[PDB]
C-alpha cells in the first residue's frame, strides 16, 4: 500500500453512492446526479472557509466557481449544461449560471492581425485579462457582470452580444483552456472545483469529425480531419492534457460516449 | 476588482523562546502572531471540507503550509517562527517543519547529470520522492521519513533522517515548492501558501551577507571557507549565475498563486502585505 492522491471508480462503484444532441438520461441518475450531491456538500463547506477570512478581517455568500475542461468535441458543453440543471434544483443554493470561455477568444479579425488563426483555441487565442477581470468581478460579489459570446455557426464572435451574470450562488466555467496555469495570476487559481472530461485521443477524432458534419457532404471530412491534426490534436497534447492531474474530478468517456472510469481527487 | 487585499504594517497590525541570526521580536506580535490567527481559523474550516468528501464517500487531515521565496530572503526563520506560534494553540499542536532542500539530489548525482550550475533549480530535486513523501503525510500515514541538507557541508547529509509523525499541521519550506507542471505537484497539495518577497538587487546584499557570515561566524569555528575579503567576488558570482536566475524564471512566476505575500524592506523590515481573499 503506497498512497495515491486519487480514488478511482467504475460506473457501478460510483453509482452506489446515491442518496436514495441527445443527453443519455440514464447517465444522469447514475453518474451526474451523484456528482451534483458531492458539489452541494462542498459548496456550503467552502462557504465556511471564505467566511473565516472574513471573520478574521472583521453581503450574500461568495460565488462557487466550477471549471470544466477537456478537448473540443469531448462533450464539455452538455456535461456542464446538465450540471447547471441538477445543481439549480437544490433551493439551498439556486441560480447556477454557465459561461463558455469561447466568448473570450479574440474575434477572428484580431487573430488575423496577430497571425494566430492556425493556433485558434490555443491559450494565445484568448483575452486572459478580459476573461479574468470578468471572473474576478463575479467572485468579488459584483452586482452584475457582462461576458461576450461565441458563434460556432458563424465561426467567430457575435459582435455586441452580451451574456449577463447577476451575482450567482454558483458559476460554471466551460472552456478548452481554463485549468491553465502561468506567470500571470490565472482563472485556474480561482476555481473551487475542477472537472476534466476525458477520452481517448485517436477516438475523439471520430467524435469531432461527427461534431463537424452534423452541425461538401462527403470527402470534406478530409478538411475536418486535417483541422484536427493541425489545430485541435495539438493544443490537447501540449496545453490541455497536462492540466488533467490538477483536476478535482476526471470523467473518462468510452468510445461510444459512455462513462466507465472516474478518478477523483480526495486530497 | 482585484483578487488581493494589500496592507501596510500599521493596517495589518490592527487585526490582533528561540533563536535564529536574530529574529526581531517586535515583528512577531505585529506581523506573525496575527498571521497565525488567520491560519488557525482556516485549519478548522478546511478540516470541515475534507470531512465533507469523507461524509460523501461514507465512512483529522494534515494542514499543509508551503513557504516560498528566493534563497537568503528569510524563508527558513519565517517558517521556523510560525512553527512556534501555531503549536501554541492546543486546539491543533504538533506543527512539523520540513525543508525541501533535503530533497535535492546529492552533489555526486548532480555531477553525473551535469546540473551543478543549475543547483536549486526545479531539475535539481527529487520530485517523486518529494511528493510520495508529501502525499504520504497528508494521507494520514502513521509516520514518514524525509532526508536532510547541509549548508555547512554544501550537500546532503547521508543517512540522516527527519521523521514526521502524523502532524496536525505541516510546514513546507523550499525554493521550488509553489511550482506547477505536467506531473501532479506538491503545489497542488498545499492548503495555504506563503511567499517571502523582497527587491532583487537588494536580496543580493543579504545573500552575500548570508554567505560570509556562516562561512565565518561559525565555519571558522570547527574548521573540520577560503578568503575573508574579495571572496565576495565568488559569492556575488554564484548569485549572477545560479540564484538570480531561478528567481526570475522559476520562483517569481509563482508569486501570484501564493495565499499570502510578505514584502520585506531593504533592512529586513516587512512593510507591505498582499493577501488573497478570493
Amino acid at each position: 500500500s503506497e498512497p495515491s492522491p486519487y480514488v478511482e471508480f467504475d460506473r457501478r462503484q460510483w453509482r452506489a453512492l446515491r442518496m436514495s444532441e441527445q443527453i443519455d438520461l440514464l447517465e444522469v441518475e447514475e453518474v451526474y446526479l451523484p456528482l451534483a450531491r458531492l458539489i452541494h456538500l462542498q459548496v456550503a463547506a467552502r462557504q465556511r472557509l471564505f467566511a473565516a477570512t472574513a471573520e478574521f478581517l472583521g453581503d450574500r455568500p461568495v460565488p462557487f466557481i466550477i471549471g470544466v475542461a477537456g478537448s473540443v468535441a469531448v462533450g464539455k458543453s452538455t456535461t456542464a449544461r446538465v450540471l447547471q440543471a441538477l445543481l439549480a434544483r437544490w433551493d439551498h443554493h439556486p441560480r447556477v449560471d454557465l459561461v463558455t470561455t469561447d466568448g473570450f477568444l479574440y474575434p477572428n479579425a484580431e487573430l488575423q492581425r496577430r497571425n494566430l488563426m492556425h493556433r485558434k483555441g490555443f491559450p494565445e487565442s484568448y483575452n486572459r485579462r478580459a476573461l479574468m477581470r470578468f471572473v474576478t468581478s463575479v467572485k468579488s460579489g459584483s452586482d452584475y457582470a457582462c461576458a461576450p459570446v461565441y458563434s460556432h455557426l458563424h465561426y467567430d464572435i457575435i459582435p455586441g452580444a452580451e451574456q449577463v451574470v447577476r451575482h450567482p450562488d454558483i458559476l460554471i466555467l466551460e472552456g478548452l483552456n481554463v485549468l491553465q496555469t502561468g506567470p500571470t495570476l490565472m482563472v485556474s487559481d480561482l476555481f473551487d472545483f475542477s472537472l476534466y472530461v476525458d477520452a481517448r485521443i485517436e477516438d475523439i477524432e471520430q467524435w469531432y469529425v461527427s461534431r463537424f458534419l452534423a452541425m461538401s457532404d462527403s470527402q470534406a471530412v478530409v478538411a475536418a480531419r486535417e483541422i484536427w491534426r493541425t489545430i485541435n490534436r495539438p493544443n490537447l497534447v501540449e496545453n490541455i492534457l497536462p492540466t488533467r492531474p490538477r483536476a478535482t474530478l476526471v470523467l473518462r468517456k468510452d468510445a461510444d460516449h459512455s462513462i466507465n472510469r472516474l478518478r477523483l481527487r480526495k486530497l
